[PDB]
């Protein structure tokens, strides 16, 4: 219902942090995943400053809302992610929930960092794979 | 009054958007569907690839002159983008979704009316 | 369905959001009226001077288990901050504004039951 | 109905702009105006680029929406400016809006532009002056 997704920082200001996202797009989650990248502007994540406040910095994150798309429907043409970090402080939750997301999803989510620029030219923040 | 609008024309310094409005005082009534149009010049959000004819802008219909005679409707009616008040990504997707999609395709298959809007008095087009 | 929620306790590492709910299914029914708490770490826009207790915060109400017996109620719900999903502000304000004032004097009179609805089952308290 | 407000940049970085407007938090604006500085991110404004986009910098604005207290009625808790730039290419209506707002709101937005942070601090982007 509210499922793991990888985040992970791309980029860091002075006064915040853009995480993006693996997200799945397909309002049934039961077919194969339709993959996208979303971002967020985030300005504080528990336990993230300093110097684990870089780019590449994991961060196990939930899809906490999204929206429809108008021509689909089936697809979500916006999605929210969202730290687990705001909702627990226990660290081991917090570690057990990076573990439990597919090591693949974080290959991938790594290797698409570089997209950034590509995902903020969207309208929603969202760009599918 | 959440309504579709859309952009119509593109130019070097301005821009203008169609939005598909009803013209009816009374909201319980079956709509009488009008085309209204409006000349802006920029929208958070919609940069360079987004600016194009055909992009999706959803609007509140801002109600103007009303006036009575074989219907009791207003004379004007004007878009504002609700990005105006607020680009957030969860609120233009929302309204996006929220407008049914039988407005959004009456509206992009009018779009080529945009010189006839243009032709009337306050940029209003009875369908 | 929107609810409201309020900080009811600051600690070093965590706080504790209170909410009143409606625990009823049916929602054409008098409310059935609830205090929810939830710990949480973190809410986008809750920043030192406005992280204290008593500070309105717009939440919605996620439904858990739900049973049959003298009422046909939630045996759990579960307040999430609005934030959570996106910190603009005319959508925070707008949502603060849209719950009844008298259900925000409810909850702000009730803030002092925190331990209370921690001594329950689901950390859910009917009123 | 959809009035007009003085606003300034308050702060220029790589990405964006802050604008500051002084706002009548009033609902009725027959009243004795009940002044507030409102800020707001701003990506883009047409004419505003190079040796213009700098922090005081005119922008003549309108408040577009906003959002009532809860406790009072009477008051707006929540007001978002819009520049009129975004409405109108034409510089000379531009130029007559910026000469027909009073030039004492003028003075006072331009001596509360270093009071940035502390509208910042609230919870809306709003400060009571």
């Amino acid at each position: 219902n509210y499922d793991l997704v990888p985040a992970m920082i791309a980029e860091v200001n002075p006064r915040d942090m853009v995480v993006m996202a693996l997200v799945n797009t397909n309002v049934d989650p039961t077919l194969p995943p339709r993959w996208a990248l979303a971002t967020r502007n985030i300005t504080a994540i528990p336990g993230i400053e300093g110097d684990t406040r870089k780019v590449g910095t994991r961060i196990p994150a939930v899809a906490v809302t999204g929206q429809r798309s108008v021509g689909n429907q089936d697809s979500w043409d916006q999605i929210s992610p969202m730290p687990i970090a705001w909702a627990t402080p226990d660290s081991s939750v917090i570690a057990r929930a990076e573990s439990t997301i597919p090591s693949e999803q974080w290959t991938t989510l790594s290797k698409n960092l570089n997209k950034l620029d590509q995902v903020r030219e969207t309208k929603f923040d969202l760009l599918e794979l």
